[PDB]
């Protein structure tokens, strides 16, 4: 193991001395402007901090070293921040002046490369090995004036919706330091959600920017695969393309949200990825402020909701009827087929072992459970183990079996009923003719060291990944005495070892925040903004 112990030893002076060369720039700055009003300015919406800063009533400089500041106090207590990406005070001086996000601060997850930085993703085997240059949506952030400043934390192997690794430790709620900020883009989450940066982007292939976006009580967006470019984007495998990998942005307010998509989706985008196919953002339909047709569910018949996230989504559904929205029952059918043998096996057609690699002489934290220990698992031991448990555990027998290994021949037969699937539930909604998607949204934040364990908590975001529909969260309420006593007579649905650590791990969780999920059709990222914007508008005052 010294090697891995090495590799520890090297991130957490990294990382100590980008804190320390954070602070002395904030220290160089407040000495020269003492009467800097910088509560007033971190507080500011986006968008009109974006305006003040495109009209010069302040400056980048101001709003730069200030939002640093934050981002190094909050840290503190949350362990969000893992390098601080150091030429970006040059960067603040060349901001292209008629970007769209001129002077804005931007958090980065990890995974997202920047040129003679690590994309550590918390393994030993990614340390010491800098990119050689910024993957492209860091490029259009650059060219469109943004200052990106922070790379964040993530679980390791980015395959837990908690975020802890060897490397750099675990990050915290900072709503309750005992509580997971979610993952796998937990730093964002963190960081964002106490202030310290008004815009990020994350990925989420399983539900990693809608986890840790309604864990901290903001906004994110998940869009279609391949809206954005993943050109230069860190991973644990690459070339498993039946459930894909999407990225998009977090923010304190769904207005942030769509600025940010906005000045991503322009030329600068689409001549640097040709792959990624050029369609503009359409502000009108963001705008539209029509009567929208919105399914909903109180439940996905898989997770049983917590009474905090069945408010959540019974409020939101009521307050949306009152303002002339057509609510519509409204339920994906075979979500289990979807999640049990069309997820997991996308996810892990080879039965986890090039995933495996990664850990090859490397801790495995605790924040991931089991998951390692059960991929490596022979096949045939999948299979017998499977049907053991079948009678007594269903969920558990449904998991083993489809994680193992096949041939070229079933992963062809794999992606084609995945196609199929995605082509049933558009002919289920196109027949109930909705417009959009109002779901429960995982909630509230699980306990430290449990989301590991909680797996079948996924399904409410897993779900989408499989058919690859924008879904974004939004933030509709917080947790009352009420919601949490009501905790103690959650059952479950199948009573298994999920649904016994996903009960205990959402207690005692008074006052953190709780959301619903929004989806539209593939393509359709304006839409969902838009139905965001009116669950915002709505629930949020
Ligand atoms: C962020 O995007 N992510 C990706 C997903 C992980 C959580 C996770 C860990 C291990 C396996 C899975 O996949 C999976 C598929 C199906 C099911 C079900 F059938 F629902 F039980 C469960 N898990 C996901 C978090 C970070
Ligand atoms: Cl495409």
């Amino acid at each position: 193991r010294q090697k891995a112990r090495g590799a520890a030893t090297r991130a957490r002076q990294k990382q100590r001395a980008s804190l320390e060369t954070m602070d002395k720039a904030v220290q160089r700055f407040r000495l020269q402007n003492p009467d800097l009003d910088s509560e007033a300015l971190l507080t500011l919406p986006l968008l009109q901090l974006v305006q003040k800063l495109q009209s010069g009533e302040l400056s980048p400089e101001a709003v730069f070293f200030t939002y640093l500041g934050k981002a190094w106090e909050v840290n503190k207590g949350t362990n969000c921040v893992t390098s601080y990406l150091t030429d970006c005070e040059t960067q603040l001086s060349q901001a292209p002046r008629q970007g769209l996000l001129y002077g804005v601060p931007v958090s980065l997850k990890e995974c997202f490369s920047y040129k003679g930085h690590d994309s550590t993703l918390g393994l030993s085997l990614n340390e010491g090995m800098p990119s050689e240059s910024d993957c492209v949506v860091v490029q259009v952030l650059k060219l469109q004036g943004a200052v990106p400043f922070v790379h964040t934390n993530v679980p390791q192997s980015m395959f837990s919706y908690d975020c802890s690794n060897p490397l750099f430790g675990q990050t915290m709620n900072p709503w309750k330091s005992s509580k997971s900020p979610g993952g796998s883009s937990g730093g964002e989450g963190a960081l964002i959600g106490s202030g310290g940066s008004p815009l990020g982007l994350g990925t989420d292939i399983g539900g990693s920017i809608r986890f840790p976006s309604a864990f901290c009580g903001i906004c994110g967006l998940k869009p279609t695969g391949n809206r954005l470019s993943k050109s230069g984007l860190k991973g644990c495998v690459y070339g498993q393309t039946a459930v894909q990998l999407s990225l998009g942005p977090m923010a304190r307010d769904v207005e942030s949200l769509a600025l940010c998509l906005k000045a991503l989706l322009c030329e600068h985008l689409f001549t640097l990825d040709p792959t990624v196919p050029p369609l503009p953002f359409r502000e009108e339909v963001y705008r539209s402020s029509r009567p929208l047709r919105v399914g909903y569910y109180e439940t996905d018949n898989y997770t049983m909701p917590s009474p905090a996230m069945r408010r959540a989504l019974i409020e939101t559904k009521q307050r949306l009827e009152a303002a002339g929205h057509t609510l519509i029952p409204f339920l994906p059918n075979n979500i289990p087929y979807a999640l049990e043998v069309l997820s997991t096996g996308g996810l892990f057609s080879d039965g986890g072992r090039s995933f495996l690699q990664n850990f090859k002489g490397d801790f495995v934290d605790p924040c991931l459970g089991d998951l390692i220990l059960i991929l490596r698992l022979p096949s045939w031991f999948k299979r017998l183990l499977s049907l053991l448990l079948k009678p007594l555990f269903p969920r558990l027998a449904a998991f083993l079996n489809n994680m193992r290994p096949r041939s070229a021949e079933k992963l062809w037969k794999l992606q084609h009923e995945i196609e199929m699937y995605r082509q049933s539930v558009i002919a289920q909604w196109k027949a109930m003719n909705l417009d959009v998607l109002l779901t429960p949204m995982l909630g509230p934040a699980l306990d430290l060291n449990t989301p590991g364990r909680a797996t079948g908590a996924v399904s409410y975001t897993m779900l989408y990944n499989c058919l690859d529909f924008p879904a974004g969260v939004v933030p509709v309420t917080t947790v009352t005495a009420e919601d949490d006593a009501q905790m103690e007579l959650y059952k479950g649905y199948f009573g298994d070892i999920w649904d016994i650590i996903l009960k205990k791990a959402m207690k005692n969780s008074v006052g953190l925040p709780v959301a619903v999920q929004c989806v539209a059709l593939p393509w359709q990222e304006e839409l969902c903004l838009r139905f965001m914007r009116e669950v915002e508008q709505l629930m949020t005052p």
